[PDB]
């Protein structure tokens, strides 16, 4: 069928290159264009899943690459979160259980997203979470077997505090937790440290568990106790994703 293949570049979505809108002059269909890499498009090419930004294909004008990825009209996580406030806690809970079944299936074929926060958590049409941009991901399991990670990659107030203190990691406690670093600041609007290290006084204060300041004093006691236990300093003491579904709040029925 006849110019099927054309697309029009509406609006702008973000900067890194640029994302932009684009638009099927016939059937109307809009993606998002990811104008720039190789490791992002391989690791795309993988993705198969609901709670994952769809990857249509790519094409190179040159020295330009285009990836064009799925648009998600409901924008960014991060624009439904009210600073110093959050969001309504059911919302988050839903949000929160959506964003574990996007990392199950990222871990389960062994990939790390590594930046986890509410800018590359994309919200579709029905206010479906998306997790996006895999610029910084990895393969951590490959044939059955783990790989330890080294690299410093992330966003340092999302970042676990083994990426800073260890040579060496596993993959899996660190998306964990930059996932409770999104579900605080879903629940408080706020981020709790610059960084978690014992240099930090917000993170020193709670390793010494004191609840009562912000932005903990803003959390209902049932995800707070999911909190103590994803943002456990050891990553060998972190609770796992099996572990999260098995959780009280993670469970309670919110309306
Ligand atoms: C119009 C709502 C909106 C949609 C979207 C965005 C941002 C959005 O918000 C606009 C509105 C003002 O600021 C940006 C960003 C975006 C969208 N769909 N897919 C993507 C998107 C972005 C990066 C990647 C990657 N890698 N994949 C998809």
């Amino acid at each position: 069928v006849p110019f099927v293949e054309d697309w029009d570049l509406v609006q702008t979505l973000g900067e890194g290159g640029e994302v932009q809108l684009a638009v099927n002059r016939v059937t109307e269909e809009a993606v998002a264009v990811k104008i720039v890499i190789k490791k992002e498009i391989c690791i795309n090419k993988m993705l198969n899943h609901e709670n994952v930004v769809k990857f249509y294909g790519h094409r190179r004008e040159g020295n330009i690459q285009y990836l064009f990825l799925e648009y998600c009209s409901g924008g960014e996580l991060f624009d439904r979160i009210e600073p110093d406030i959050g969001m309504p806690e059911p919302d988050a809970q839903r949000f929160f259980h959506q964003l574990m079944a996007g990392v199950v299936y990222l871990h389960g074929i062994g990939i790390t997203h590594r930046d986890i926060k509410p800018e590359n958590l994309l919200l579709d049409e029905r206010d479906n979470l998306k997790i996006s941009d895999f610029g910084l991901a990895t393969v951590f399991r490959y044939n059955n077997r783990e790989r330890l990670l080294n690299k410093m990659c992330g966003t340092l107030p999302y970042v676990a505090p083994e990426l800073l203190k260890r040579r060496e990691f596993h993959a899996e406690p660190v998306d964990v937790w930059s996932c409770g670093i999104v579900l605080t600041a879903m629940l408080a609007g706020e981020l709790p440290w610059d960084q978690p290290s014992d240099s930090c006084q917000e993170y020193s204060d709670w390793k010494e568990k004191k609840t009562y300041l912000n932005p903990w004093k803003k959390i209902d006691s049932a995800p707070l106790a999911l909190l103590h236990k994803i943002l456990v300093e050891n990553p060998s003491a972190r609770i796992t994703i099996p572990d999260i579904k098995k959780d009280r709040w993670y469970n309670k029925p919110l309306k």
